[PDB]
């Protein structure tokens, strides 16, 4: 029997999902196993556990972001500058490796989407506009980000069969932590400004590689080992539920003690 | 018989105030009528309806801002440049005509205050720091303002016995609207920079008069007439509750249809 | 006896016109008096004094720009939107009040014309393409204007029997000057885009009236009184020759000292 | 015994330097040998050969540009962002490796300086304002640069005992050439905006290393070998005089023939 909407709602509640929470989801559809109605039901069951007074957010990004054009031959780069479409939040597809669930949520009714193309977040619920508002283009995991706001309202992160290395919130901890050196990247990106395409330069800390000798899975496993978070099964998937404030505090101290 | 805290909470909730909302208040204490405990209880009852997870914001400004000194004779202007105190957010009193409630909220525990002297906003609650942060000195009702942020996080405006022409949010609608004519002003203002008094020039759209043949009362009454917002009684006061996003959208379209491209 | 080409060249050189200069001209044909060969000879004599390594520029504008249509009733405005021709730089006639000499220069061999319809400049000579390039539609007397470039390359302004209140360069001084009050306008204009007529909205500082209590004649006469420029006769005309950089610097200071920060 | 002004003027003239030319100089003071009056006389002799109708330009840059701060520990970078002064064209010292002569010319009477900090050019003479005007911050050796204008006005480049690898004009040829790949750099820089320090991001082609398997000395040697330019002695220094137009054309074709796509 495929997992039902009711059984998923109940499993989310048993894990500790409560009405009114703000929750960021990382997921693997395959890890959950067959669901009666497909991945829509995962999202709807989670929303139902949160109720309309809660909020569900996912990292969408932009699957087709042309941030690599400086590596191309000059003639090809010029074609990209002329012909590549800009980031349009109405149509820009979510990064496939962020789970199809992120693309499902991006196209959900009443969804709100943040403006930073590379770091774009999507959310549905009471605080969806708040979480996604005024997402700065530079340092998209920093102070002016949905991650900062998730911490401020004491939200949560749910890992639903997703590897612990994929906790996007830890990029916000990297931003906050006083470390000896962080790598800064500057890359071009087309956006919409006054309804017209404009290429801008985006500045950020490197999010493709760590700034020192560490991994996100290492931080998260250390957090779990010292009693952090709650663990349970949802469908066939191993699930972890973390408080964003405590995990961020732990991760900053973890990074500063080792690399500060 | 003075209105009680409990009855004000009930009246706010009946109007549509809910836990977690971000709310900008315009008020008249006299319109509410006698409250048991005074105007403090109006603020506390509203904060209780919003809960600590909600936010209450008011326009404080600066009662003593010397933005008029260019109109004075040179000798008097010289004294102002030498002797007028700078905007200190810890002490700068709220504009009296913004209601004594704005000054009451400005001095409330855990308050946050925005840095733009003329346009300074004060807020208490979960999003108080967010709303008041990085308030640019130029164009204080524009893109880098608490009003823009209130719209972005889909907050609300509550008129508590206040006239409809006192909706400060409509100055943000003026900023957004593409209009045939706008007045731009530059005026001096003393501020604190690294703990020292410095005189800077602030540039803004004129907020002392409309940019064309309209009034804020016209826009607000037209909004209400077409079903915008909710109306109800709080104490003795007529109250209006507006969604900031919907009101701003309406006002921008209202201005652009009459004076736009 | 009409003034000859040779005598006009000599008069221009005596005034201080030199080979290689970039020169913006304001003129009255009547003030110069009868010229042997007509106004063509005024332009050719000036170009000869400048040599091909110099540049001559005039403000052409567009005599038929329909920037007033927002004031019309909707039915009449609709006809203008459908039927009024767009700004075509090949055919758009210069503003008649800018002197027929501006229209003469607009249709001169090897002329370059800037793209801003209301503020369009025409130029012939070594720096004609440079001066007229990339003239932005918004703020046509501002940073992206031929007037800004004339200042930047330290060109000159020649008043050839033209009243001192017609110095278009002073609109660039207004743009630069930090003043207590500025009027910003938006107006419609049809242009060519990919060979098709398109209506756009242009934003600019108001150039129909000053932004404060001053006149262009007032500024220029003050400049002359303190030793600015050189004066002389060209034909029958009173002539003034100003350095664009020094006049702009003076005018910005003049405006800011009276209406500035 | 030390070289005199009169002999240096003649030596420059013998090379082909003529009245009215626009000339960019690269130099080694040591290569010229002892001059009666010091390096000032090198500059003055060159200006005299060019006459006041000519123009002399050098690449000054900024000796203290902090374009390296991303390589520093984060705590040190924060100090630079707070404490490092901005590029002030009045005081920013020329890059020492650009010759002390560039710093001498930067502080010469009637000098003009372009606004791009890393690529800043200084010039004295009739077209000094033109050459240094509107120098874009991004792609400072490209279309909106003093090198583009030097080509447009048919200027010249003089190597005065300077290595052929130091021909800055060839960075403009790199910009123009359709090459298979060019390296783009983006770096921070403090500048002045409204009299205040502001950190901006500057984008440019890498000028610290070639974009492919070539050197500027290689290009220049090939140019000389096929008859380009003139060569002679000025003091003790080997000198080369190149036409900017022809050298740029040659260098673009050279780069596209070997490294184009
Ligand atoms: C990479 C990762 C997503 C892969 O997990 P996955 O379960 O294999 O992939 P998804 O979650 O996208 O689900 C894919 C399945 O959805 C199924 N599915 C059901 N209905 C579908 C529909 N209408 N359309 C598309 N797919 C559908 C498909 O069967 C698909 O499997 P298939 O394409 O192999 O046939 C996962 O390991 C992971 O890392 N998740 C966390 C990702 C994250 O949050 N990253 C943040 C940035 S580090
Ligand atoms: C102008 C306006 C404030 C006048 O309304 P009001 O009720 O008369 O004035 P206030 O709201 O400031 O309340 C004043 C009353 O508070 C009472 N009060 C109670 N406790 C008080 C205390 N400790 N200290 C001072 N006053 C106190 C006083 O009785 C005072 O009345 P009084 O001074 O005449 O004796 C109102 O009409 C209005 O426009 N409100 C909206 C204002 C706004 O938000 N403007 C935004 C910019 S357009
Ligand atoms: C308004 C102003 C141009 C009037 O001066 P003016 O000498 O009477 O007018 P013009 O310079 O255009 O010369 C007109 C004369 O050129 C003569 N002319 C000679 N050949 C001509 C020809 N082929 N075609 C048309 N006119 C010719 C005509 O006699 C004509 O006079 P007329 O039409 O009355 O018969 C002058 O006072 C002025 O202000 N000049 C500065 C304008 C300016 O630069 N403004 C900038 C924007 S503020
Ligand atoms: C690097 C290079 C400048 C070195 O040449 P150089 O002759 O040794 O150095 P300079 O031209 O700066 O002249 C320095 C000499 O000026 C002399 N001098 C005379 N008066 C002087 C004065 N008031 N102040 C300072 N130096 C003075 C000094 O003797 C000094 O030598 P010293 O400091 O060792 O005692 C030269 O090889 C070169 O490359 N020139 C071209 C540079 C260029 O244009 N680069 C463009 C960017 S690639
Ligand atoms: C497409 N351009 C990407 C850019 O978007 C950027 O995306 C990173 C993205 O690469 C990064 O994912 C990394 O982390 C994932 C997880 C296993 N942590 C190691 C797997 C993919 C791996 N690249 C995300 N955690 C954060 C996201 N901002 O990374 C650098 C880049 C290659 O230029
Ligand atoms: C007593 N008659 C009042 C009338 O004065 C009226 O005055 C205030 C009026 O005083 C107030 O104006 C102030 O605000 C203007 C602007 C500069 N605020 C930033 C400039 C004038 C300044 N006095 C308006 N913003 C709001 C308006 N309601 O209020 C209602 C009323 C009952 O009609
Ligand atoms: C008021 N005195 C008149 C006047 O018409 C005057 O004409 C023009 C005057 O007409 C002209 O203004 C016209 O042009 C303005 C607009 C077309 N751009 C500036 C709007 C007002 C309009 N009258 C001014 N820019 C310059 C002025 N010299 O000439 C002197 C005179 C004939 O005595
Ligand atoms: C201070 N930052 C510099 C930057 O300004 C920039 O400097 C280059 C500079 O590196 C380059 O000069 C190099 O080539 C010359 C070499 C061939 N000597 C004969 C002079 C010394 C050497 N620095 C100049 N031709 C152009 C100049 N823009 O690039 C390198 C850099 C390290 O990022």
């Amino acid at each position: 029997i495929p997992h039902t909407h009711a059984h998923l709602v109940d499993a989310f509640q048993a894990l500790g999902i409560r009405a009114g929470q703000a929750l960021m989801l990382h997921a693997s559809v395959k890890a959950v196993g067959a669901v009666m109605g497909g991945p829509n039901v995962i999202l709807q069951a989670l929303m139902d556990a949160l109720t309309p007074d809660g909020t569900l957010m996912m990292y969408a990004g932009w699957q087709d972001i042309p941030d690599f054009i400086d590596s191309l031959p000059d003639a090809l780069k010029a074609v990209y500058l002329e012909q590549h479409p800009p980031f349009d939040p109405a149509t820009a597809r979510a990064v496939r490796e962020n789970s199809v669930l992120a693309e499902f949520l991006r196209t959900w009714p009443c969804v709100h989407r943040s403006a930073n193309p590379e770091a774009s977040m999507v959310a549905v619920g009471r605080q969806a506009a708040l979480l996604t508002a005024n997402h700065a283009l530079d340092y998209g995991y920093g102070v002016e980000s949905p991650l900062a706001k998730l911490v401020a309202i004491e939200g949560y992160v749910l890992m639903l069969g997703a590897p612990l290395d994929t906790i996007t919130l830890l990029h916000h901890a990297e931003y906050l932590a006083k470390m000896r050196h962080k790598n800064v990247v500057r890359y071009p990106c087309p956006i919409l400004r006054d309804g017209r395409k404009v290429w801008v330069t985006v500045e950020d800390y490197d999010t493709g590689d760590p700034h020192d000798d560490y991994s996100f899975e290492q931080i998260a496993r250390d957090y779990v080992a010292q009693g952090g978070g709650t663990r349970g099964k949802v469908g066939d998937a191993d699930a972890y539920l973390f408080a964003a404030q405590d995990l961020t505090r732990f991760a900053v101290q973890w990074l500063e003690s080792r690399f500060g």
